[PDB]
């Protein structure tokens, strides 16, 4: 029941995070609606993935604070509800993104002369939102519940309790298993289909073809070296309230790891833009055409 004093790393990596996704999401952005103009439906997702990872990065103070202050910030009964789902709710939102984006590079690289009526900007437009919906209506659930919880232990906290509610179990294995992994598997998938795809190409000329490679290996490995520890110790909270829950002896020794993986989820926002729009010569060109505009 008891915890640690976590006012180093998680006071440090979001202050990173920000200082570099504020001024790089901003032209992600820019570079996602330079594409969007000249009917390129990659842009729409590219995007709404930099809209969901600026309004996570706007949460990241209430709760830099909420990390410097030792485990604790009384800003709002009503506030840690709709700021504060939003940062654990956002990582689900971009993975999706991330996915989509996925299936939109195989669908024009390993099936090109089909599909041409699922790569319109509408039918774009039509997939952002139902991510978006269904995204806010499946992790809904914390909403509803009470959730600034005040122990004897001097801190209180703001969407996590120490030990966990019995529907945080459910939840939290709902989340491993379809936010992280069945987007992750969509991303191999896909860019295993791509590979597979572009090693036939005649016009290629064994080198753009190793540049590709290790670009989609990195896409689908930076997505599971930011996320992975914090899943895993999300699976591995959940299994052992459910087997022994009174018995809260796992989470005095894991609770530091816990919160350490936490901050390191944040990194995606940070390595969403640099892998996405900043990273080839083509929307590094519309950046360099609007850091002097």
């Amino acid at each position: 029941v008891d915890s640690r004093v976590d006012h180093l790393f998680p006071p440090s990596l979001y202050i990173f995070v920000i200082g570099v996704g504020l001024p790089t999401n901003c032209l992600a952005l820019w570079a996602a609606y330079r594409q969007v103009r000249q009917h390129n439906e990659l842009g729409v997702y590219l995007m709404n993935l930099s809209i969901a990872d600026l309004l996570y990065i706007c949460t990241l103070p209430l709760w830099v604070d909420y990390f410097l202050h030792h485990d604790n910030w009384i800003h709002g009964p009503g506030s840690c509800k709709l700021f504060g789902f939003i940062f654990y709710s956002n990582i689900y939102i971009s993975i999706a993104f991330l996915c989509c984006i996925s299936v939109d590079r195989y669908l024009a690289v390993a099936h090109p002369l089909r599909f041409a009526r699922l790569r319109r900007v509408k039918t774009a437009v039509a997939v952002s939102s139902v991510v978006w919906a269904t995204e806010l209506g499946a992790n809904s659930a914390p909403l509803f519940h009470d959730e600034l919880f005040r122990d004897r232990y001097n801190h209180t906290f703001c969407f996590e309790k120490f030990p966990m509610e019995r529907w945080v179990a459910w939840m939290n294995l709902y989340r491993v298993f379809v936010g992280f992994l069945f987007p992750w598997a969509l991303m191999l998938l896909c860019y295993r289909g791509i590979l597979r795809a572009v090693q036939s190409s005649v016009s290629t000329e064994r080198q753009e073809k190793v540049k590709i490679k290790r670009l989609a290996l990195s896409l689908i490995a930076i997505v599971l070296v930011c996320f992975a520890p914090y899943h895993a110790l999300l699976l591995s909270r959940s299994a052992v309230y459910l087997g022994r829950p009174w018995d809260c002896g796992f989470e005095e020794r894991v609770f530091s790891a816990y919160h350490s993986s936490l901050a390191f989820t944040s990194l995606n926002c940070v390595a969403d833009p640099i892998l996405y729009c900043l990273v080839n010569e083509g929307a590094r060109s519309d950046v360099a055409k609007a850091l002097h505009n």
